[PDB]
C-alpha cells in the first residue's frame, strides 16, 4: 500500500513502484507544526534514471539519492523541477553536487531566483505557452497554464500511462486549498481542463502531495479551487 506520513520519519524517503520502470518517491516535511508528505517521480530511461522533483530539502534529497542507489542501483543522470517552490527545487544543490544535471523551464528558473531558492542549471525550451508539450527522455513535459503557480509543469509517462500532476493536482483527501499565494485561481480550472484534454488515457494520477488516484483527481481539484475562489 502507498506510504503515509506515519510510516515515514522526516529525513527518510520511500519509493513506491507505480508501474514498470516508474516509481514515486515520498518524503515528509514539517511546516508550521504539521507534517506533510510530498511526492516526486522516478522514471527509468534505458540504464539511467530521470528524477522528477527533489524530496523537499537538502537532507531529504540526499536520502532520496541514497535510497535510489540502494533499491534501484541505476544512476540519476537528469532531474526536472516542476515549479519554483522549495518542495520542488529545494535540494537542487545536492543533486548538482552529486553529478545530476538539473533542469527547469526558464519561467521556473527566474521565479526561483526571485524567491532566493535553488536554481536548476539547465533551461527547458518549448514550454512557455499553455498547452505546450515536449519530450524529455522517457516522459512528456506539459505546461497546462498557470494553476498552483504560473510556471507549474506536469509530467506524463507514455509507456506506463502515469500522469504526475505536481502541486497543480490535489489528492482526494485534501478538501480545501493549500498554499495558493502564488496561484492563478482564475486560470487553474482552465489549466486542469487542458491536462484532461491532453492525457485522457491516463491510468495513474500522482498528486504533488498524498495518495495517487485516477483522473478523478482533476475534477476534484477544480471543485476545491472553485470553492476557494467563491470563499
Ligand atoms: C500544503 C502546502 C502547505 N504545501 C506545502 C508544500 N507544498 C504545498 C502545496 O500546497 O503545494
Ligand atoms: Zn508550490
Ligand atoms: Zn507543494
Ligand atoms: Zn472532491
Amino acid at each position: 500500500e502507498y506510504p503515509t506520513v506515519s510510516e515515514i520519519p522526516v529525513g527518510e524517503v520511500r519509493l513506491y513502484q507505480i508501474a514498470d520502470g516508474v516509481w514515486s518517491h515520498i518524503a515528509t516535511q514539517s511546516f508550521d507544526g504539521a507534517v506533510y508528505p510530498s511526492n516526486g517521480l522516478i522514471v527509468r530511461d534505458g540504464d539511467e534514471l530521470l528524477l522528477i522533483d527533489t524530496a523537499w530539502g537538502a537532507k531529504n534529497t540526499a536520502a532520496l539519492l541514497a535510497e535510489i542507489e540502494k533499491q534501484i542501483g541505476l544512476p540519476v543522470t537528469r532531474a526536472v523541477s516542476t515549479h519554483f517552490h522549495d518542495d520542488r527545487v529545494g535540494g537542487v544543490d545536492v543533486l548538482r553536487a552529486a553529478g545530476v544535471a538539473t533542469y527547469a523551464s526558464p519561467s521556473t528558473r527566474r521565479l526561483a531566483e526571485v524567491e532566493g531558492n535553488e536554481i536548476p542549471t539547465h533551461s527547458l525550451e518549448g514550454l512557455s505557452s499553455s498547452g505546450d508539450a515536449v519530450r524529455f527522455g522517457p516522459v512528456e513535459l506539459f505546461y497546462p497554464g498557470a494553476a498552483h503557480s504560473t510556471d507549474n509543469l506536469v509530467v506524463y509517462v507514455p509507456s506506463a500511462s502515469v500522469l504526475y500532476g505536481g502541486c497543480a493536482i490535489y489528492e482526494l483527501s485534501r478538501t480545501s486549498a493549500g498554499n495558493v499565494a502564488d496561484a492563478d485561481l482564475a486560470e487553474w480550472p482552465t489549466s486542469i481542463e487542458r491536462i484532461q484534454q491532453h492525457y485522457p488515457e491516463a491510468q495513474f494520477v500522482i498528486p504533488g502531495h498524498g495518495l495517487p488516484g485516477g483522473l478523478d483527481l482533476l475534477k476534484h481539484t477544480t471543485n476545491v479551487v472553485k470553492a476557494h475562489t467563491n470563499r
